[PDB]
């Protein structure tokens, strides 16, 4: 009342299911947008219809062009490259990559700047801490207006697995997941709680071990490769992780998510974004949560951000 | 309590979708097959996390194995071919698909005997019509326990389009498409209506045209092909009526549905299925409905049953 | 964001179900205002708390202060009386306490021109068809920006006991009544579909009769009688019909509803409240849908808005 | 499966927004039974037509007769006094309401002896950690199927407190209140986190102080009688509470929740019900947990149990 314009900048596997969740979710008018001709329209289409199903009503719309950005109140960014040419035949490079999503984000963020500067941001396209500040950048939109995704989805694993071992409620298991994502995440194993109790209560009770735990942990890190590995790069949860941060800021929740956002002293670091836990309300980011770190704690956050500066710095 | 067991008898585009919404919904625990190596495994992990979420708990696993049949509350049917080297890269049809899909149900029907007999079962594989009626006849199972897809779909694309040129809610819209699934389906100008208030108020107010809702109804049928020459056969919306169907089922709703049922003097027609308006509750099929069609409006169902009967005449051509 | 602010004014049995459905849907915060003192306080206190089972995050508050209206998006009005003082049960109605609500809507009309002028309002307190026009012209708040509780809730009746007797989901009966909320109301048999299909084809198939049918009208415009004979107060069913309602406004959903709206030479009449089919939208009424009406249909609708006349000339 | 059926023994003010709730999120048929006439009949009429406005379709049904308890999936019991009568307000002995629930309690549990015996009960009568153990003694029902309410509601409150103090969403505060329902509540400070954050991390930062929390410690604990100083006893939030265990139930969704159930052994007591954390899911009661306590924090809990044997002792 208006209702919200939301324009997922991407309408490839993960913008498929998120257009599908928001009219389940009701949650605002969806601009499906891709360079891709076609194929936006026809997933907007086969998605409008189902409107009548969840008793909601919000314009879908597939589009090819920018200025559908206008108007806009969450921007969701899941454009990016992915692939290889002639290479032979499995050393596909990493890496440059880097330069190629670094010129969508400038094409990107001169739109926003443009056309919707007061829009909230979410980042998807990888490796994403680092094009979540490329995009920042370019686009010119305040601290808070701009996140990461990154730590609701690796928790979700992780809470997934140890719930399923202890027989609970997958969101009865709280986990935090921190620094960065990908190969570097950092997860804290002293912050995993279960009902609300301490994960070594159930350690102590031989409820699950040590050894499984680290396996878990194990599977929480490999798990885009699992995937991969069996179908393609994972979509259903990325998505559900994306729409529970932009409801979050849509209805004004105050959800505490972790995320990727620019860093400002927070763990001894500037000048970077990295994920840590964060607040989620209708004016964006209302708080950036610093967690009390131990020393080696401290160590594997420094080395995920290292990460981030490294890729960073093969941008010019 | 304790929680039903959903089957996806194949995890293409379609399976992929009502998994997710399973979850959404917390409707029971789900098992995605294919006879696809890996590629349900794969989607059955992705779509596990989102239980996290959704504050849910589903259990999604991925399989190869019939045997993964056993127990099932509801199966959901999608499964059907299948291209080979040729031949491509379009080379497909669905005259020539007949044969094929037709010894997909076979195997199918064979082994829900076997292993979920009282199974609620709902096709989805086109010709729908036709493919319906053959999984009944080879799974054994009750005529109450089994539909096939159809009417709630196209009548969510006829419902949209009236409801977006009205500007009113999707839902406040109601019609009903009757006869078969495809180029077929028998749309009822006479039942539509918009906020319970017959159509043909809004076309003497001015508010749409005759020629607006012929242009819709023409819409309406190519919705598929429109689709298709955009991007592929459709499946967001196939997903969400098939869930609508499935729910109505498990929470014992009683939702008047429009679905593809065994007809057994209806419209004058025995020993086939099409699609009639009936009620889906926790025991399967409770109510088939047979609407007081006109001269007019008969013979387009009799022209639907009779292209079910000409393509079923067919699963053994060559 | 920033979040919709939800004004009751009224906290008795329908605000106090009304907040918790608010809670349940998230839908905004809420002031729950009364002029008992302490009480729209501690209903709102033990409200709150649910947002933890709802995962919600709606402030629940109480008031006894006309300040608290300040930038309202909805107002609720449910502020008056449920039954008259030594009158019974068995005679449960209507009358000489309208000078007295009356005073009330110029009162709360004062308010609202002042702290809320651009808020969405549904009048709900009785007799309904008149409190809301009175409620409009004290306000000064446009006419697609007000309506009257009446038809939702009357026509949630008709479709629960038509889905009872034909054994089908309640919301798959749809049902239109119309001209004025209570005894006069204008049951339209014609339109009554049940999945889409006419009733009258349920009839041909004898699996409910016509005699059945007015049997189901006349419970219809008894229910709430028939409620107060057994204990009270219809509370229930009125809250959820006024959510559905202010939540269609909230989300833009564009929902068609029989709702009470000022009449401007629709069915005949002007200068009067009436209801009938409309669409709420983000802006308010974004359309008002007037039925083709048979001369019997309009006769009765007729009756109704007469009714209405009778007690706005009264005051 | 398919329409689970669900009977409120006690339609008083927890029982009629525990219907709504029911019909709102589709769980099942609703039995509305009570001792008192015609009030649970009017009740259940109101609440059915609300299944129109949800799209739900629940029966709703009043009841005098206990032979509604035949086929109860869940049975929910708020069933008892509330005051001895022919008392007054200054001469409140909580003491007083023993023997006379107790009664009620015997009543109750030969019905479900008789009549539902594979029925999940949940035990909401006051002192409700003494009356559990009643119902289950009298009912014959498993250990794993019956469970009193306390730990969701007491909890409620505090993270609710708490997620205001610190501007977060309520739902993202966890904490943990055992032992018992009611002024010897056991409040875990050590276990209390904010988004999966220790809530002394928040200390540490200066975001809420030591004295601030035991001011919502005090407040937790005292809440009911705020509210009724206001207007109460309260009813929303615990009927939210009682649906969200019974939904864990209904849906098998294995969720930790605080409960009063049999403990035998755990804590070093035996014989007695109080809260702790457990799982329900689609069997029941499917794990008890017991929870690490230090030496200082077992003896509150220790305190906590006492104060049920002392009133069990009464009986
Ligand atoms: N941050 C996270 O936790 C996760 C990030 N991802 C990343 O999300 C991204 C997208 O994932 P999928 O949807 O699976 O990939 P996808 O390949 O299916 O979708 C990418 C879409 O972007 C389009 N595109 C390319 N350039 C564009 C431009 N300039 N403007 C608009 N659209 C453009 C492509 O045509 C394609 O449709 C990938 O970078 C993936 O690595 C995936 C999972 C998790
Ligand atoms: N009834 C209706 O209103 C509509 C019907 N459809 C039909 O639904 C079907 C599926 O659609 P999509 O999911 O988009 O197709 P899809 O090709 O993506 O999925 C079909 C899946 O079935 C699998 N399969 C083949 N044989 C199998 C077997 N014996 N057991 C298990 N899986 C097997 C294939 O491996 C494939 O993964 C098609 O026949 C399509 O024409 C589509 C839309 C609407
Ligand atoms: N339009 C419809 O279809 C229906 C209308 N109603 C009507 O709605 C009204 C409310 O019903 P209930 O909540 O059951 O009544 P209730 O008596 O329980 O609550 C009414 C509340 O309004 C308060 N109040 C009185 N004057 C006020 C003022 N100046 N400002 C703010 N608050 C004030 C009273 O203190 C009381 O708490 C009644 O007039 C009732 O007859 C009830 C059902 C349906
Ligand atoms: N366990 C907890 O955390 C909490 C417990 N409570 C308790 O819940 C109980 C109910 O609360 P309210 O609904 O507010 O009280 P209420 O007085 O409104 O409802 C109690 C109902 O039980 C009925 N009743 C009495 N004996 C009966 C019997 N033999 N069979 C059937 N019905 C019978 C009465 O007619 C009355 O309608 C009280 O005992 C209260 O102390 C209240 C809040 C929290």
């Amino acid at each position: 009342t208006p209702k919200p314009k939301i324009v997922l900048v991407g309408s490839g596997m993960i913008g498929g299911v998120m257009a599908t969740l928001i009219v389940q979710k009701n949650l605002g008018d969806v601009v499906m947008f891709d360079v891709v001709k076609n194929m936006p329209q026809g997933k907007a289409l086969d998605t409008s219809h189902s409107n009548v199903m969840a008793y909601s009503n919000c314009k879908v719309t597939g589009s090819n062009s920018y200025d559908d950005l206008k108007g806009a109140d969450v921007v969701i960014v899941t454009a990016g490259f992915t692939k290889a040419p002639g290479k032979s035949d499995k050393e596909w490079n990493r890496d440059d990559l880097l330069p190629l999503n670094n010129k969508i984000m400038i094409e990107i963020g001169g739109h926003i700047k443009n056309l919707c500067p007061n829009a909230f941001i979410i980042v998807v396209t990888n490796p994403v801490d680092v094009m979540v500040q490329l995009l920042f950048e370019h686009s010119g939109v305040p601290k808070n207006k701009i996140i990461g995704l990154g730590g609701v989805l690796d928790t979700s694993r992780l809470k997934y697995y140890i719930s399923q071992k202890l027989n609970v409620c997958p969101r009865d298991v709280n986990a935090l997941i921190v620094g960065a994502h990908g190969n570097k995440m950092v997860l804290l194993k002293r912050y995993i709680t279960v009902g609300g109790i301490p994960l070594q209560e159930f350690i102590n009770n031989k409820k699950i071990t040590d050894e499984e735990v680290e396996g878990i942990f194990d599977r929480t890190v490999n798990t885009a490769l699992e995937i991969v590995n069996l179908l393609a790069s994972p979509y259903v949860a990325p998505a559900a992780a994306i729409i529970e941060m932009a409801e979050s800021y849509l209805k004004d929740i105050k959800k505490v998510l972790v995320c990727s956002t620019l860093l400002e002293g927070q763990y001894g670091h500037s000048n970077i974004f990295g994920g840590t836990p964060l607040v989620i309300g209708g004016t964006g980011v209302e708080q950036v949560i610093e967690l009390q770190l131990n020393a080696e704690e401290k160590t594997k956050f420094d080395e995920a951000v290292a990460e981030t500066k490294r890729m960073k710095a093969l941008i010019h």
